[PDB]
């Protein structure tokens, strides 16, 4: 009755991890330029103690890109490999955050926009980040909020699900729900994949379209949720241990309550705690499911911009679990 | 320096068209170019290597300048990079004289990992040296702090003139895409209004507010943001993506937003009707109606002739409209 890692659908992988670790913390890894620079400065000042720790981990030997560089001595990089210095410290920052926080994480979410602004270099880092997480067997989301016509979105499907080997991604279906057939399904290989569609977002004017637009007396966010679920049904995702879930922001308490009430077994991804000031008690109570992999609480900057990310992650893990315990009593 | 609004007007005066050429190479296009080049003594690569502005690309120029016979023997790990970049250069060299603008969809450049992002960079470098206005098609959407990374990639790293944006998440994202407060810089974007996909009516038409369909609400909110940001005073604008196949919407948008910039994909591969699209979306400053053609040019085995014919027919239709 045993399945090897990589050989099961996201639904099963998430359920096993939640059973093991007893949380719904999703740790966001969105490293900005200041983060990377700060890491390099701190490492330079302390003889690279965190990099030396990364270098001890076995799975670092199993990453795809420029392992020759990543495994070098840090002082060798700086003196002899100056054109690789940014690559090195960028990739070592992510490995550091992952090494420090992974024991608390149901899943990691990496937002693509943080890995693209330097050109090809960050995309090598991103690939290595997905390879590393694959080796540790931690569930992954690529947050890229993709949208386009079907012929074009197949390319993202290939990047996200074949090249990165991500378990899931985020998608904006405003263009049309039919794009999902080219994202959550590969007709050539007969493979199924999971995604979270945008339902209610955390930006301060999210209401302008998601709530102001309606059809009869349902607001756009409700219609969009229903359409996404209808597509999941058509594609038979849940039969292949995959799903289409919902992004619902951690500050949209009324919408969270509605979505959970009206779609009782939906998978919800909820960003907005920490940096965006969302209310964790309210969000987690309104989105609660007894299978709490169905209510992922994403925390990015509040962990990654803390000088002690392991302790910041532990604190959120403990705070989530305390609220989970109340909901379970 | 000058501003996209001024860039477009001035290129329009020089070349007299509103053709926007879509550069979206898929794996099979790249493989076919490599197969054909081999069989025809690399005649197109050798033509590429004759061009002036190849000596100005940012990334691995050394490699791109090598003879293809030598790449395949001594730089084999660079073979895909080499042929991908040369395919893009070949299309640009063959078609640029007909193009008001080039639009590169990001999705085609990402799925092999970093290698295609180096190609994309060199593509934008090459177009920049040719002073051709550019659009990065990425249909971006996120919260403000995140989308700033896209502003940097698109407008600082690629030095693109504009991009496509989906504002369904909210309109305030545009303050961190089209404006850089720190640097006092302003940039142009086209927002999705009516898309070409078959089921585009589901949210864009069947949702409404007041007695206006969603697509109208969206266009108006985008123009309000343009005003807020003072883009037009900085020679930049927020324009609209309106499907070539959406004649009523095009009609509505041109009538009710008389001086708006429209980018219209969906002719060729997606079957739209050039004559109706151009008539319905027409403006005498025809840079305000960009007709995008990607696959109908790039998947044509005679891409120079294909661009020429769209140019010619666009011009005959523009002449008819006066
Ligand atoms: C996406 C959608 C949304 O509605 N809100 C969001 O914040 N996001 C993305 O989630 C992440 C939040 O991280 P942080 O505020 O905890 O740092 C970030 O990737 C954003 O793009
Ligand atoms: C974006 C939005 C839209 O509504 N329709 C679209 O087709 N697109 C993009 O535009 C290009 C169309 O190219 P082609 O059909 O002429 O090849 C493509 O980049 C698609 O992503």
């Amino acid at each position: 009755g045993l399945v090897p890692r990589g050989s099961m659908g996201f639904k099963v992988k998430l359920e096993k991890r939640r059973n093991a670790i007893n949380t719904c913390l999703c740790i966001g890894l969105d490293p900005d330029e200041k983060d990377i620079e700060n890491f390099m400065k701190n490492e330079k000042e302390n003889n690279y103690n965190n990099i030396k720790k990364n270098l001890k981990e076995k799975y670092i030997n199993n990453v795809s890109i420029k392992k020759d560089i990543l495994l070098k001595a840090p002082d060798n990089i700086i003196r002899e490999e100056k054109s690789e210095e940014f690559f090195y410290f960028f990739n070592h920052f992510c490995f550091y955050i992952i090494n420090e926080t992974n024991k608390y994480a149901l899943t990691f979410k990496m937002n693509f926009a943080f890995y693209i602004p330097y050109g090809s270099v960050g995309i090598d880092v991103l690939k290595n980040v997905f390879d590393y997480l694959y080796e540790l067997n931690i569930p992954t989301i690529l947050d890229m909020k993709i949208n386009d016509i079907g012929n074009t979105v197949k390319n993202y499907r290939k990047f996200i699900f074949e090249y990165l080997k991500s378990d899931s991604c985020t998608v904006n279906i405003y263009m049309g729900t039919n794009m999902l057939k080219d994202i959550c399904y590969d007709e050539e290989k007969n493979k199924y994949y999971s995604a979270f569609v945008l339902v209610k977002t955390t930006n301060p004017d999210s209401a302008i379209f998601q709530k102001n637009l309606s059809l009869d007396n349902k607001q756009a966010y409700v219609i969009m949720a229903q359409e996404a679920l209808n597509m999941s049904s058509y594609l038979n995702l849940e039969q292949n241990n995959e799903f289409i879930g919902f992004v619902v922001g951690a500050n949209s308490y009324d919408e969270m309550n509605y979505i959970r009430t009206y779609f009782p077994n939906c998978y919800i991804l909820s960003p907005g705690i920490g940096a965006q000031n969302g209310d964790l008690h309210k969000t987690l109570t309104n989105g609660y499911h007894k299978s709490y992999e169905k209510i992922l609480i994403n925390i990015g900057r509040a962990i990654t911009k803390n000088p002690y990310p392991q302790k910041a992650a532990q604190m959120y893990y403990d705070q989530i679990n305390a609220i989970l315990k109340q909901n379970m009593e």
